[PDB]
This record gives C-alpha cells, structure tokens and sequence, in this order.
C-alpha cells in the first residue's frame, strides 16, 4: 500500500502504516544511499516512512503532546520524489506534493 488514500485508511484503522514501510535509519542500514538514489536496489517494493517530523516552518497544527510522523508516497524506484502523507499520533492527516513546501488535509 503507497497511495495517499491507501495509506491514510490504513493508519487510522490500524494505528500503523503497512508492511512495505521502513524509516531512513533502517533502510540506511540494509544499504540504502540518497546520492546513488538506489532504494528499489537495495529493497525493492519498499518505501521510506515512520520516521518524525519535526514541523519546524511551523505549517502543520501543533497541540500538547502531539508528535508528527512521515510517510512516502507514490514510490517505485529511483530517487524519492516529492510526495509525502503527515500523520499526527492522533492520527490527523496532511499530505504534501511538493516537498513539504504546503499540506492539504486528507483525514
């Protein structure tokens, strides 16, 4: 599952993103290089998610306690492209095209 509607009825249903997710820590470890853009090489059918995002030009709502995680969307191979959902741990959901430059909510 890697598409924004997909993946958003996933997470509030399941409280976790599907099986082909792994933060850049872990596909860091299993081989992954950014410059190289060799994902699809080094783990195919996966994608880069799970991993917080800090909110820092401040564009998504904040609230005590709540913490934002990332996903990719859209991924095949190649070098990541610009498609990302934003999921709050109580589960509000944004999407971005454009390198989280402006989010949409979805859910």
């Amino acid at each position: 599952i890697n598409t924004f509607d997909g993946v958003a009825d996933y997470l509030q249903t399941y409280h976790k993103l599907p099986d082909n997710y792994i933060t850049k820590s872990e596909a860091q470890a299993l081989g992954w290089v950014a410059s190289k853009g060799n994902l699809a090489d080094v783990a195919p059918g996966k994608s880069v998610g799970g991993d917080i995002f800090s909110n820092r030009e401040g564009k998504l709502p904040g609230k005590s306690g709540r913490t934002w995680r990332e996903a990719d969307i859209n991924y095949t191979s190649g070098f990541r492209n610009s498609d990302r959902i934003l999921y709050s741990s109580d589960w509000l959901i944004y999407k971005t095209t454009d390198h989280y430059q402006t989010f949409t909510k979805i859910r």
